[PDB]
């Protein structure tokens, strides 16, 4: 009945701020290992409705070309109709939300773009228990995919999900594939990972332990992929293909991503919302690649839903 | 009984010739600047009937990317608003024909620009749509005034209120709500145009389409050889990100085409070859970069008609 209490919210808040700090530190170690000096600069801000956030943004880097790791903890006054549809008892409640969202675009085409999010929503009414749920996930967006990295990414997700239930990875992996689909291109955005929302089916502390496992799991899975490819050479053609593929990432976020669109429509903090867009992206008319090329294999093989771990 | 099938064919011949003349005029600027890129023809057909001619210039010296796109097709899906504004079209055989273009110059001193002229017919219920608009990076006051004067002059024979209405409609439509910015310095925009007899409406889209070409070429000629810095190039790429945001978040034709299985590569030819995004850039208030948004990308009474 109690959970989440204000003490529970504070524990989640402290976890999220520390996770933001540790993700920035781990990625910054990669920037410095490649001879860079760019940092995830802190921009703290406040919302008049209440609360605020800490944005940490690295630009013009040597290894991380652009990255944002974004914390917020705010009062909520507008929700998408789906949330109120899926949870009708939040109507007329005081609500708050807290989370970390991140998108990292490496300079080297041999390291994928990646994204993660972990968040908690709580709606409180007089004489009613709080209504709450968590959401989050992580996902990998390659340009020159490496089979072993895709398997290790999915194995990391499978292993962190296992203690919560033998069905959790399968459900959240499928949800990630279903969500990150670019309908007008008939392509997946990437090679997937985990995605979930409306998570309140386990007791509160089990759900908080899950978002810890997902957030920490993103960091522990992404750093080895940086380390593997940081110094790997690439050609000007591969840079051009990366910029062309980044145009697909912009198309997903501006046409399909529910959080981005809701934020743009309701007067959210536009510069923090659109930190997910890469520093540079390209579009060209009707390019072609040869049948046996890695560029063609990216869309023919990797950007379709696949049973990477052979579970089925 | 207008438009007859003969009338549709007259409109089609006008549109194809307009596409040819726009590509030729812009190609002359490409060659004047030492370039060799051309608006390459891609002809295509659609099983439901009809098809189009796409003409696309890539990797140019003066035109960095440009598409001048003709289509004439049988239409089966229409946006909710079209059936709402014209409820009799429900259940009719329909067709649509038009030219749409977006031109992105290499030199930041030449604005991006856009134009469209089109006709819809349901068998008949018919209407035209179209307009043109200018998207600068380093605006030039005289060019903005000349662009608007060209629009004012071509509208005049159709009525003393036509420019005012289609200029306001352009400002209202090309607004980026989430940035609280106009897309550009405006021009003309109109849809559902069937309030004059058919031939007067056809003469209007001729004036609009020809007017785009006659107004854009002097702006290319004025600035083609004008030097620019690396910082101005970077600002142009950053500003092109706003163009992508408008077309993917607000442009009704783009969104409808993406949602309904249209020809995606033709639809998205409007996006520039390269665009940039950055977090919280700042420019001093005295700079041209800040004046672009503080002054030019707001609705303005350029010609003084409302004073």
């Amino acid at each position: 009945m109690q959970h989440p209490t204000s003490t529970d919210i504070q524990r989640v808040r402290e976890f999220l701020l520390d996770l933001q700090a540790r993700i920035c530190a781990g990625l910054e170690q990669q920037e410095k290992a490649g001879g860079g000096t760019a940092e995830f600069i802190i921009d703290d801000w406040e919302r008049p409705e209440g609360g605020g956030g800490r944005s940490r943004v690295l630009q013009n880097g040597t290894v991380i070309e652009k990255g944002g790791v974004m914390f917020s903890h705010i009062n909520i006054s507008k929700l998408p109709a789906s949330a109120t549809e899926r949870h009708p008892q939040i109507a007329g409640a005081k609500a708050q939300a807290l989370g970390v969202s991140l998108v990292i675009h490496p300079k080297n085409p041999n390291i994928p773009t990646s994204h993660a999010n972990v968040r908690l929503f709580v709606a409180e009414r007089e004489d009613q228990d709080p209504i709450w749920w968590f959401g989050g996930g992580f996902d990998l967006t390659p340009f020159y995919p490496d089979d072993q990295d895709v398997l290790n990414w999915h194995q990391a997700a499978y292993d962190l999900c296992k203690p919560f239930g033998d069905n959790v990875y399968a459900e959240h992996k499928k949800w990630c594939d279903d969500y990150f689909y670019l309908k007008h291109r008939d392509e997946q955005r990437g090679v997937g990972g985990l995605f979930f929302d409306d998570l309140n089916c386990w007791d509160f502390e089990t759900c908080f332990k899950y978002i810890q496992a997902v957030g920490n799991g993103y960091l522990n899975a992404i750093l080895p992929i940086f380390e593997k490819h940081r110094e790997q050479p690439y050609t000007e053609a591969q840079r051009e293909f990366q910029l062309y593929r980044r145009g697909r990432y912009v198309e997903y976020n501006l046409v399909y991503d529910r959080g981005t669109l809701f934020g743009l429509q309701t007067g959210g903090r536009i510069e923090s919302i659109l930190v997910s867009l890469p520093n540079l992206a390209a579009w060209s008319y009707r390019p072609e690649w040869d049948e046996d090329s890695p560029e063609k294999r990216l869309t023919d093989y990797y950007l379709k839903p696949r049973d990477w771990l052979g579970l089925e």
